[PDB]
């Protein structure tokens, strides 16, 4: 589990998102596996706007924040699970690293601030949402 906190928005896995965001959507795109919901209260993340290739990310199944290499956002083939058919997701970056399905929604960072959050993974894999491109979450 886990959320992104900008502005009035508040970022999820699209997977995870509670009933009470459904009720307050902003946007959401399931290609994506990303639900922007709306806040009460304002936020404190800032989101990086960059190409950085390395990071740092939250693993909630360590408990431990990891230093990673990840690639570009790209179009990825995910296998199925309890929440998708097997389908191709976009804006997904995959590092090596270990996560769990309950990693979704852990944090990725580097030097300009939040890249994206745990999305995919397994077999030593792990793979984060994009957030750079929404630049629309910096305002109104
Ligand atoms: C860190 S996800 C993970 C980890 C280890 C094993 C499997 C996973 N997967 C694949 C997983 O449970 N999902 C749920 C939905 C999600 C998606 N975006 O399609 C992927
Ligand atoms: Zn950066």
């Amino acid at each position: 589990s886990g959320a992104i906190y900008v502005g009035n928005y508040r970022v999820v896995n699209r997977h995870l998102a509670t009933h009470n965001d459904w009720a307050n959507l902003v946007w959401e795109d399931s290609s994506r596996d990303l639900l922007v919901s709306s806040t009460t209260a304002q936020g404190c993340d800032t989101i990086a706007r960059c190409d950085c290739q390395t990071g740092v990310y939250y693993c909630s199944s360590r408990r431990k924040h990891y230093p990673v290499s990840f690639s570009k956002p790209s179009l990825i083939f995910v296998e199925a699970s309890e929440y998708y058919p097997a389908r191709y997701q976009s804006h997904l970056m995959l590092a090596v690293g270990h996560s769990e399905p309950g990693d979704c929604g852990g944090i990725l960072r580097c030097q300009h601030g939040v890249v994206g959050i745990v999305s995919t993974g397994g077999n030593g894999l792990v793979g984060f949402a994009d957030v750079r491109d929404l630049l629309w979450l910096d305002e109104e």
